[PDB]
RNA sequence: UUUUUUUUUUUUUUUUUUUUUUUUUUUUUUUUUUUUUU
RNA sequence: UUUUUUUUUUUUUUUUUUUUUUUUUUUUUUUUUUUUUU
């Protein structure tokens, strides 16, 4: 059944709209600050610095960084008469957790938790991705694409965890296999079996999220290897690059600002009745009559400021700039030439040149998001043995196979899925890469 | 941690300056005769010959250059009522040892012998730059600004390694290619690996000392030749004239003249207690209340001699002379019109005509000296995707980009030449002499200690020359 | 060294100590009540119990026994103007574990766990042996006598697996093989890897408490057989009754009531500063003068319960009746006709009938209990060579052991059956019941400290009887 | 030449027979104490206290074990009038180290010491052989017989080097590859180079000692592996298995008591005019014309303790019990049933027992000892491919081949090895194997 | 015609053993009592 | 119909670099001097 799934993820959403409406009501602030992107980014860094229990375990046996017992950053923006002033107003953890508890009913709302967070993913995702930690590693920067999750903690469950990318994953483990090749920590200590566990619980969320049979077997043998050393690098950066085709099956949660959820809650649209989802045309329809206000540099425009910030809602930045453009029904400009910065300001940053606007997310399409791969995978002792066939799927692969059929691109005003149109671009090569 | 490092240094330059004190003790020197260059450039060459463990195991079997059991040079100057006489006295290697020996409570103090070392060679790059060598190996003179740690032999650790310029390395190795390509020497003898090790150090400390990845990479092809014969030579020629703009990463170890460590030391300037550091203040102000005597030529200005003396201190002679002016407060003279000559004294230069004097070290500002890079690279690389996620759920081609997906498995033979060529030199047409270099670091007032507040210097003074040689 | 480890276990005896001492002070008992054995032993299974973290994990999931959440039992004897008086008052694991944190200065104190779980090991082999499970396996009960550490769980560490006896491991092994016999339960899954590794344990266990190469080779081959069937039980059945006479080498942990300690801490005696040993004559002299008061029956006698209290505390109840009786001084009854119980008092008894008196501990020698084995092994085997080196020059065969040789690089199937026995039965007709052990060791006197001069005993008393049962 | 060898080996043990004839003077010792093996035995191990320049630079870093800064043990056994008393009269190294500078005219006479160090090892290897350590590395007790020169240190030199067994240097390098493994000892640092050349020494000495080609390049291609790990350990114990039939030509040096050599010089027979060999007639006719006293328990009989002691004269204890008879012209008994003790005696044992009686040294017959092998060996990617010429090797051998064809025994009265007589033993099983 | 190197604690009571070693959890048991009974 | 684990120091000045690192020796050179000469 799904109405039950409708009904929980209605319940949490009208809780985080509610704890939304509370703060805007303890903060003071207006209706026009109610609507700013940066006061609910720095609220929810509060939101999982208050929840980080490992972290707030770790820093209690841990008092550094001059003034920090409880409390961090907080730069709350305000307006006065047009100008804009910013307040480091410090916020403890444990008042706070109480206000969720009480907007929760009771609850503690860990999901909402895993899904508040995985949106931070997707924004960072959107802004800034590291090839300094994937050089690092020594892996080349060709991959940046499989980034998604990037900066999601291990502290998510099964829902965050089915979210994060292959490459996310392959750098996770590169880490630890770096550190139990630095010092013999594989021991039969408890830190070496749980390090252990940890290792297998990501290999079968890895071989859950592949598709054909061969990868999945040789991420099994790859688990034989009771000493992690310098091969099995090797044989995952192989995995990984035969997953830059062989893609893995990896969901796409759609999240939006912590704004967006409170205006809604506010005005009456109640979620548990009508029911909610996740995947399907609920949160397009939602930011259809949703205004956003947000912060913009003198030299920043805001017509790719607009676009970023749906990429970052939507987590379509690493998607084909062509789809992107026909569900806007507008060009998208790739990064090489946007001529703006990311949506965090910095903390040295001066405030007469700062300059608040609105957002547009109107789209003039929608699609449903799942989590499978391309119909081309359909159509289509050692390591070694495999990357053999690795090697001849990848030459049987083509940059002309089409995917995904059976399925198109909807309109705003059907409900029920009934008739899609099917796109058609012959625009040359306006490039389909996001990066570069 | 940096207390740990500074605490090292501190030590080591305690024993350094205590070192300095036994011996103005043990030559009966009076106050002014500690206050000179020259004996301690004397002593330190000593200390040199006395460490160079290789050349005492080489000279030992080789008993020439007539009476040289273990005793060599020691022009010690002396002053008779105003005038000055130099004693050809000869000290032996051994005592020396020991006296080191217990200079450092016991250890032998090699990283001090390293910055003595490379004091030398800093010395030797303010005063004379060789290009007889630079073109011996043929390469043109107009490279002489690579030239920084030259003198340096390989005895030398990691940190004389680094300070040591991309052009000593480049020399370095063209000397062992043209030694391998004269001879058969890469045999798999004992010698050939040992050579070869050599090489691979050498090599990954060049590829250590660059920062943008297109020259590491063609360094890093440049050793997958087994047998180096002629076309490496111009693949490293390449590699010099390339890093002339793109310059690599090579520190600046701030060493100061034997006595000055000793003057500060015998006033009980601890520097185990409170600190010290090479790259900060420090070597500033133990020069601010610092007295230097010279010896200087008939001839020769004492004005010119101090500012070459600060060169060869602060290692600023490949700097341009704008800003060490700057820093000085006063115009300093490029070598063009320098109306004096070597610091060392010749062992024919006789001795009525040679006259002592004080020497200026006073700056009026103070600046950090980091291992960094200044603005050059630019639009030369910027990766890029290669793979496409659908998020969309949209029926769509997968666009890959197959080609470099087969470079990605496999590959032809790119090569060094006809290749790497192209980006350096894009990045060459991109470079301009214009790019401002150091964005959010400054030069800083003497009466700060904890870098607080900066001052922008700016120079709108034509062309009087940023060019030390020419 | 050998201090590290006094100093260890003094620091551990005397946190036991003042632990004692605590809960004295808690229990707001007399003087007397402290000094009953009782009250420690109660105390002690409610340690057990609350270290016991399997089964805490275990009966948090099975709330049974009714009243059972954290708190079993506890039956402390108390005294009312002469008379007894048990109170059943129930004391939870979680505030004594928090008591037991700060008694060890913040340590879990688990050696000190095992040292008193041994200690009620060896009060109940002294007291009870079960032929009852002895038969239930199907073993004969002839070898009552290596039970020792039979109650011992498997939570005890490398410390308490020491003292287990050999007969215990061959009962605990057989009931793994039983389990494993009744059902396949040797699958590739965790439960049977788990059972795999301890049996492993159990088995390098095992090879480490023999003494002689054969058993040990037995043992070897005894792993060989990744399925245990009904085989492997008649050949660890050969094991055992190989080891009643080939004895393993089995140690004698000195532990003594939870009441001597506290006295002797008390008393202000730290064993951090003068040391402590486990094997030397530490335990001997704090029972010199330590006094112990203990419940006795209407019917039993002080007498033979203070000589079954010596044999409790010093784990001498499977040793010769005669030696015990030389250090004791005083003859030493057999279990045929000890007119006296079991130490523990049954749930049920009446307490008008129950009377408190004294123990006698003092015993006029001492003697090191080490873990060693005793003549036995005799014209088993002697390696011997398998081949020749000429050291003359002469026209002659070298001779080769081919058979042997050809065993030694490749062999056919000997098997643990019909190939070892003949040794063992060899052995054992080799061996005989007249063969003095322990050569060049002795008693020794109270007076001595360092182990200076003993006095060798001499028994000539016909055949009083060397056998504690029957 | 073999003249200048002859006139080197005779001013050596013309200087030693010197310094013997000078420590007879200095202690005071009748004519009868300087023939007691006991004496000479406690001053030789005085000899190599004061020569092992490498203990005595340890020792003077580790003042221990109470009164010893340079004098250690000396067990002096003197004669009252028949009975029997020992004295521990400490000697110090120094004085002792200037009177050999003066017996060897000026020189310091290493090689003697070697060959004395050789002597001690040659009566410790008929005395008494470890397999305990032989175990404690694991090796079984079967091959007791390679164990020649075991208790020599590594200070000896190439002469003290031929002479070691195979199984001696396997178990030296098994000493090594265990403490390498132990720890990561083989850094760069000069501890890993110095016992990699070690290693190496050792090895080409190994590889010298054999004869057969596969072996030797069975242990060329153990030396390619840089980290000696476990497979080396089985890798070696196949070779020391295999050098079981295919022995090493190993040399067997005839050293002899510390007296006999000064009552010779006693009496004037110099070796340099006449010439000295150590492998030909010379150390035989010195025993012909010998007096040697000896201590004896009330239990030990001399019968078996002049054979014993002509074991460790000729180092013979490893030969065959047959040929060793047949040379004596006497039975010679195994030491199944030998009826004595060791040689030493043990430093608690009472003096009233002890009593004193002559050796018999003579024997019927003479014969060469060279460094070669059996004549068998003439007549016939990894380790485990050439472990299968080392099986069919081992099959092809035979406990039948007859070897040293073309040689024979030869009598006392020739001297210029004329005419031998070729010995034929047809006495069913005596037993050929000292041990077992 | 083939050769003196040194790296943190060992060995002569004796002849084949003896020696700085460790908290894992899987479906119902046990203190009426000492060798049976379920 | 698929899920909140914690182990010794990191990060919002910014968008693809920058950061606790080390004594090896192989057949004849060099301080009359500063860019030639052998």
């Amino acid at each position: 059944n799904a109405t039950e799934i409708r009904a929980s993820v209605g319940k949490m959403i009208d809780g985080i709209g509610r704890f939304y409406i509370q703060m805007c009501t303890e903060l003071k602030l207006s209706d026009y600050e109610g609507r700013l992107i940066q006061n609910s980014l720095t609220i929810e860094r509060m939101v999982l610095s208050a929840f980080d229990e490992r972290r707030n375990k770790y820093l209690e046996e841990h008092p550094s960084a001059g003034k920090d017992p409880k409390k961090t950053g907080g730069p709350i923006y305000r307006r006065v008469d047009g100008k804009w002033r910013r307040e480091l107003i410090l916020y403890d953890k444990e008042e706070i957790r109480r206000i969720w508890r009480q907007a929760n009913n009771g609850d503690d709302a860990t999901a909402g938790l895993t899904h508040m967070m995985i949106w931070h993913s997707n924004l960072n995702d959107a802004t800034y991705q590291r090839t300094r930690a994937l050089v690092r590693t020594g892996m080349d920067p060709r991959m940046c694409s499989l980034m998604q999750g990037s900066t999601l903690p291990r502290r998510s469950g099964a829902a965050g965890a089915a979210v994060k990318g292959v490459g996310t994953m392959v750098m996770e483990l590169i880490r630890m296999i770096k550190r139990g090749i630095n010092d013999r920590n594989f021991w039969r200590g408890e830190n070496g079996r749980r390090t252990r566990i940890a290792y297998e619980r990501m290999c079968n969320i890895l071989k859950g999220k592949f598709q054909t049979a061969a990868q999945r077997t040789m991420v099994d043998q790859v688990r034989e290897s009771r000493n992690p050393g310098n091969a099995e690098f090797e044989d995952l950066i192989f995995l990984a690059r035969s997953a830059l085709i062989l893609r893995g099956s990896v969901a796409h949660k759609s999240c939006l600002p912590a704004c967006v959820y409170g205006s809604a809650v506010a005005s009456g649209y109640d979620f548990e009745r009508e029911g909610y989802s996740l995947v399907g045309i609920d949160p397009f329809r939602l930011l259809q009559n949703s205004q956003v206000y947000s912060l913009i540099r003198p030299n920043e425009n805001p017509a790719h400021k607009s676009q970023l910030v749906w990429m970052a809602c939507h987590s379509a930045a690493f998607e084909d700039l062509r789809v992107s453009s026909f569900i806007r029904g507008t060009k998208v400009v790739p990064r090489g030439k946007l001529s703006t910065r990311g949506v965090q300001i910095a903390s040295n940053e001066n405030m007469e040149t700062m300059e608040s606007s609105t957002l547009e997310l109107r789209s003039r399409y929608w699609a449903i998001r799942t989590r499978s791969g391309g119909n081309t995978n359909q159509q289509r002792g050692r390591t070694s043995d495999m990357r053999t066939e690795i090697i001849r799927l990848m030459e049987s692969a083509r940059p002309e196979d089409v995917s995904f059929q059976g399925r198109g691109v909807f309109e705003l005003s059907d409900e029920k899925a009934t008739s899609p149109i099917v796109p058609s671009f012959d625009m040359s090569n306006e490039g389909s890469y996001f990066f570069g």
